[PDB]
């Protein structure tokens, strides 16, 4: 699985260690092996949620399956968590967007997940 | 909605009042409260299109629903219109990518918009 | 098609001419003239892969049709090669999620593709 976090909060704000409880937090949710999870943090970024430039993140969650309806939801509640607690952005201005990608359409290690 | 652009334009060249004046035309564009869109605005990046590093932009726009053949043509003559007028970049070294998102896989405010 | 980069790979390491390269080979490899590749790197990003810090990338090609099973294998060869020469990437730290655009969500040039 691949999460990345672009948010307009400063590079200073985001803790050390913060990578590393994003990689074994989303290998406990996903059910998958903490290798295969990718996790990609952009801070500094010019943007704004309701035309207002507080704390937001703007946020994706890829993964080959592990995706739906009730998932989602407790992604979500762990997700928007960890971004309240470590960079102080309300869970009201975060957008995840959720991608079920078919294994044929992930590349890695010179071929696909096919 | 979400709209996020990338650019070689250097960030000196965007204007005072650009994500607010993103804000508002997509609001008035998708009919959709201010108060749920987001915008994101990515310059200095290190980019080609065609092979020329002339500047360009690659952009999406994600929206539950709002999405379709004639409502992508308006978002896209109203979007490059903007990135012409306020980062003069032609229209013809511009891509927006379209998302029709499933309320399902949108994650907002600790659930998601399902 | 589109592809993106974003490797913590830093700017210094990346290659005169990496940005051409990129266009002249996608161009070669999906038989289509180089005026239609963007291609985009960024480079210095936060990011882990397998929760280690060593060098990686995630990655995206875009394309309106021409995706695939075969296809996919054959640009993630070609791709991963290109960034384990250049960047000095191993192929198994890289991900490259594969995007079959319809028409109609491409924005160019005032209007879609459609
Ligand atoms: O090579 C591509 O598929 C292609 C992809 C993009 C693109 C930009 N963001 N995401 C994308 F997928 C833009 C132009 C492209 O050239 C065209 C454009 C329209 C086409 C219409 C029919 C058949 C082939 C076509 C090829």
């Amino acid at each position: 699985p691949m999460f990345i976090v672009n948010t307009n909060v400063p590079r200073a704000s985001v803790p050390d260690g913060f990578l590393s409880e994003l990689t074994q937090q989303l290998a406990q949710a996903t059910g998958k092996p903490p290798q295969y999870i990718a996790v990609h943090v952009v801070p500094d970024q010019l943007m704004a949620f309701g035309g207002s430039s507080e704390p937001c993140a703007l946020c994706s969650l890829h993964s080959i399956g592990k995706i739906g309806g009730a998932q989602n939801r407790s992604y979500s509640k762990l997700l928007c968590g960890l971004l309240a607690e470590r960079l102080r952005i309300s869970p009201d201005r975060v957008y995840i967007n959720y991608y079920d990608m078919n294994a044929a359409n992930v590349g890695w290690n010179n071929s696909t997940f096919a």
